[PDB]
């Protein structure tokens, strides 16, 4: 319960508004952040609706749906390992605001 | 890095706008989503700057150093654990939409 102290100590950079180097430093830890659990509740080759642990449901389309084409397209060597009610995925989204279906590192 | 599909497939409630129910489902899953790596910029006991994976530096002030104030004291012999520029801490958004200093479970 009772807060433990930090984990671990990163050796900062001089400027802490160079992105790159804080990023650098941090390139081991905090992999899957931002990297979210959803399950699927609808999907098409067009738009996947999925719910998620702060239980807001999103919708995935156009670009988001790019990496995971093969698993929406009814290829038949998928089968149904593909994308359907169901399914844990993981998303993330992106700065402009739309969710993406990815996978964790 | 190809997608490789959807990780598992989990039973649905039969009324998919039922959010407990959802939630239910994903009882064991992304349980610390919420929860994010950052890395302190500056400390001191009134604020903390620290810098997340997505690369947004974020402030964090009042009740959310409430936890983690007795690593946050201008005193020497809190030892190691005392949270300075650097550490690597966890940190998550309350409901009220502010950041709090927290601990992965």
């Amino acid at each position: 319960n009772a807060y433990r102290g930090p984990e671990a100590f990163l050796k900062l950079p001089k400027d802490l508004k160079d992105r790159e180097a804080l990023q650098d430093i941090m390139q081991d830890i905090g992999n899957s952040d931002d990297i979210l659990a959803a399950v699927v509740l609808s999907a098409t080759p067009g738009a996947v609706e999925a719910f998620r642990k702060n239980g807001e449901t999103i919708r995935i389309t156009g670009d988001g749906l790019k990496a995971a084409h093969r698993f929406l397209s009814n290829d038949p060597k998928i089968g149904e390992k593909r994308i359907r009610p169901g399914a844990l995925i993981r998303v993330k989204k992106t700065e402009k605001g739309s969710w993406q279906i990815v996978q964790l590192p």
